């Protein structure tokens, strides 16, 4: 008995909707829904990094679309590594609206480990990282305004397990990340057990990630556990790249537990 | 084996993206490859209605060929609407490039002139499926710009690729400024001396079209190229249809055009 499902779709810093393509062919061809979103100026977004300081502008495109769903409509919302963030805040804000929550390697902030501790942990591990370079919009006096990643970067701790096809597609694709102060995502980002903590959660971890340590991961799982933690063995940071078929499986299995 | 630089400027809608199967088979086999996004495509700043002006759209790949040295020769290769654009460079910069290629591209020519490939082009993608267009310069002024619709893309353009490549297009492509014939045949002059002076070449790949190939072919005979090639089984997109087919193509012209 097929039960059609709506799942949407948020990526991580520097992507857009195209990352999961993959993902999203194998969902249409199943006869599901799927909305795979592009986060202020990621992807196709008419904004611009710089055009975009505040974080709130940075999770419009998900905050609208959440607000504009049907009544009595739920969705499986996938978050990854960086998008965890604003599938947080959608939780937060309608969780009513939300069948099952999945943090793909995804940041995952609870009320025990708010959002600044985990973005600060997660600055650590791109900034500085090989050929990755900050932006100074704003003088020497001010932090830096935007990060961007490097192509030796991406192919060494993100796409290190998938095609070298899909490295070239993300090379061509990658956008600037502005880098968000601290203060802003603390006041943006707010969970609470009752909201939030009341949406089933899923966690996926990439067994071969080389972006985000184990160590920060198990870190994140540990202080706001899930309501289940599933693995995803030879995956690199973009399992959706290197392990699309077993994320797809992963996902309706999960979205089936949930309904 | 000498290394060569491969530049790829892709069609309407498009961008830089559609080409990374080619891109990334040209890296690893020891080229250099270049794929420029043209104004307000792939992930280029400027949106649609900043580029009213077709010399903004191409800005993106004579700044490149400017920024050239002589001495540094390119294959430069263009995909449908793209051949408008190499076919501009191909004027401008004649030496840079030892030899062009007009993948089912536009060629227009001195007896076959860039606003008549255009229209006929044009033809084929206004009012076509569920494509549409927007009038940012009020209801009583033609359209200002055209987007692709999913339908459109699924049934005239990728029918013969990988449905994943269907879904990463229907995330990507972007709106086209609906350019002025008169715009364009201004902007695209071409003279035997200097675009005629490249060596050209043709590569036929459509399938299920006999218009749009009998269009191909009007082209072909109009303004007639150093030689045509053939790819079979292709759809619009053969950078996505016929990835490997393509390539072995583009270096066989390459070794050849030195
Ligand atoms: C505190 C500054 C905000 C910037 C957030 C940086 C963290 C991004 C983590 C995701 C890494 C990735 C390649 O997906
Ligand atoms: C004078 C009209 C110029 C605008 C014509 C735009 C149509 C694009 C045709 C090329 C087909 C394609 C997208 O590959």
């Amino acid at each position: 008995p097929f039960v059609k499902k709506h799942f949407v779709l948020v990526h991580t810093a520097f992507h857009g909707a195209w990352c999961w393509y993959k993902i999203v062919a194998l969902m249409r061809s199943s006869g599901h829904n799927v909305t795979a979103l592009d986060l202020g100026a990621s992807g196709i977004n008419p904004k611009q990094a710089l055009q975009i300081p505040n974080f709130s502008d940075y999770l419009s495109p998900l905050m609208e679309f959440m607000a504009s769903l049907p009544a009595n409509e739920k969705i499986i919302l996938v978050g990854h590594a960086l998008g965890g963030l604003a599938i947080s805040k959608a939780m937060e804000t309608f969780p009513e609206k939300i069948s099952v929550a999945v943090f793909l390697s995804g940041l995952m902030p609870g009320p025990n480990i708010d959002a600044t501790t985990v973005c600060t942990k997660a600055g650590s591990a791109v900034l500085g990282q090989l050929d990755n370079c900050v932006t100074y919009e704003n003088g020497p006096t001010n932090p830096p305004t935007t990060l961007i990643a490097g192509p030796k970067f991406l192919a060494t701790n993100v796409y290190h397990l998938s095609p070298i096809e899909d490295l070239a597609l993300a090379t061509a694709l990658v956008r600037p990340l502005y880098l968000y102060l601290a203060e802003d995502i603390s006041k943006e980002v707010v969970l609470s057990s009752k909201r939030y903590g009341s949406v089933k959660r899923v966690f996926i971890v990439a067994t071969e990630n080389d972006a985000l340590k184990k160590e920060f991961l198990k870190l994140m799982i540990e202080k706001n556990p899930p309501d289940e933690v599933k693995e995803i063995e030879g995956s690199d940071h973009v399992t959706m790249m290197s392990k699309p078929q077993q994320l797809f499986t992963t996902l309706l299995s999960i979205a089936n537990k949930y309904k």
